[PDB]
């Protein structure tokens, strides 16, 4: 049962910073924005990841998540030039190869009638993207359960854990370790053999990965690090839009007048197209959905800091040591912050106007975080997540099954569903319609 549920009525009755405590031990719960933008943006050099590290730091070591200092800062200068414009392009054709494979076998359930576990089926479309745009490795787990796909979610649950099994985590951990190490060594050989000037710019069109980016850059870097950062990449860029994937799905059963909407623009805009660069902007209503979609469900619920130097948080002055969870589901769900706040909505925010960031929406809501430990894959998640939506939507109708497992929400890094998000898939389009292409 999801430990962010009873904040939310303690913040209703308690306000936007109160102290949890568990006897001798205790917590800040934030749920103010101004305070939230003050401990992110406005004093972040007052602040450390704290207990986060605690946490993640067997799985991500010094990655960027965990991370604080000079190797914070270090790594963050050295990663965020890979991921330039030409990059996100180049991985929105990956976003829609992916998605269509996921198509493929929604396709073949729908024709004979079975329902679908869509969670399940979200994680693993993720992770085989993320594992191709981040170290060039083609995970399939789509298609395939193998060791390797076994060892990252072994991984991914002693990670939340935390949040013979310790044999099986140094396994999984070692197995996991020695694949990147074999891409690595193998992408080495690939730019030593090259022949292409590094830029600002720079991809390599046969493996335009991060880990290729890193490579030709002429990055000063340890193999441990090195491995830290991919793994951390490889985290952070998996189950989260996996959760998003699925809350998404379920929210569009709540709403026919949505999913109404949604269908009538992605039959106009791209129709049976893999979505490009330029589409991005022209699915408008599939981005507010993929927005609200995080407002309702945030990814995680919760962002942990640690203040390393006195404060004064609202009106409470605070001393180095608090331990502070500030509480993205109050702020993206605050009464006195959104009008019905537990509606669907994804107009609330203007179908013409900008795009909902931590910055207009004056941090009441943070879907990628803020200030200087935001996000990096922002861009990629919103457009990997939008083609996701886009090009299942054209294809079929989903619905509810019928004696389906009740949906309810876990703890966790990221919001997980107890059972599963198990749906019925009905086809929109005819086997025999020849492919359809608007422009
Ligand atoms: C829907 C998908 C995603 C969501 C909701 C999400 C959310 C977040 C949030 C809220 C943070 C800030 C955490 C904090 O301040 O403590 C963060 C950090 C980070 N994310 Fe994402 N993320 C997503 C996908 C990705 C992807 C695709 C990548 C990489 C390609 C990525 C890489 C990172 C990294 C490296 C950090 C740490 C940044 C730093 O500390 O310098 N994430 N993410």
């Amino acid at each position: 049962e999801a430990f962010f549920i009873p904040l939310y009525e303690l913040f209703l009755t308690y306000g936007g910073i109160f102290r949890l405590t568990f006897g001798p031990k205790s917590f800040l719960i934030v749920s103010d924005p101004s305070i939230a933008k003050h401990i992110l943006k406005d004093n972040a050099k007052a602040y450390s990841k704290g207990i986060l590290a605690e946490i993640l730091d067997f799985v991500m070591g010094k990655g960027l998540i965990p991370a604080d200092g000079e190797i914070w800062r270090r790594r963050r200068r050295a990663i965020v030039p890979a991921l330039h414009q030409k990059y996100v392009a180049a991985m929105i054709s990956l976003f829609g190869e992916a998605s269509d494979r996921l198509c493929q076998k929604l396709d073949a359930a729908a024709l004979k009638g079975e329902e679908v576990e869509m969670e399940s089926l979200f994680s693993r479309l993720t992770l085989d993207i993320i594992g191709k745009a981040v170290f060039n490795y083609d995970f399939d787990s789509l298609t395939n359960d193998t060791g390797v796909i076994e060892a990252v979610y072994t991984v991914l649950r002693e990670a939340e854990d935390r949040s013979p099994r310790q044999r099986k985590v140094a396994t999984s951990l070692k197995l996991i370790n020695d694949t990147l190490d074999d891409l690595i060594a193998t992408c080495k050989r690939m730019v030593e053999e090259e022949e292409l000037q590094f830029h600002e710019e720079y991809m390599n069109e046969r493996d335009p990965s991060i880990l290729h980016f890193l490579l030709a850059s002429g990055d000063d870097v340890s193999s441990k690090q090195l491995r830290d950062d991919l793994m951390t990449m490889l985290i952070a860029g998996h189950e989260t839009s996996a959760a998003v994937l699925t809350w998404t799905f379920y929210l569009l059963t709540t709403e026919p007048s949505v999913v109404a909407k949604l269908q009538e623009e992605v039959d106009s805009v791209i129709g049976d197209r893999f979505p490009t660069i330029q589409d991005m902007k022209k699915l408008k209503y599939t981005t507010r959905v993929m927005n609200e979609s995080l407002r309702l469900y945030p990814q995680p619920p919760v962002l942990i800091r640690r203040s390393i130097d006195n404060d004064i948080l609202g009106e409470y002055p605070i001393k180095r040591g608090e331990d502070i969870f500030i509480s993205v589901w109050n702020l993206h769900r605050s009464p006195l912050h959104w009008d019905d706040a537990e509606k669907f909505n994804p107009e609330r925010w203007p179908l013409d106007g900008p795009n909902p960031n931590e910055t207009n929406q004056n941090f009441s809501y943070l879907p990628f975080g803020g200030g200087p430990r935001k996000c990096i894959g922002d861009m990629f998640a919103s457009f990997e997540n939008v083609v996701a939506i886009a090009m299942l939507i054209r294809r079929f109708n989903f619905q509810i099954a019928p004696g389906a497992p009740p949906v309810k929400m876990t703890t966790g890094a990221t919001i997980h569903t107890t059972e599963g998000l198990k749906l019925t898939v009905t086809k929109r389009t005819k086997p025999l319609d020849i492919p359809s292409v608007p422009i």
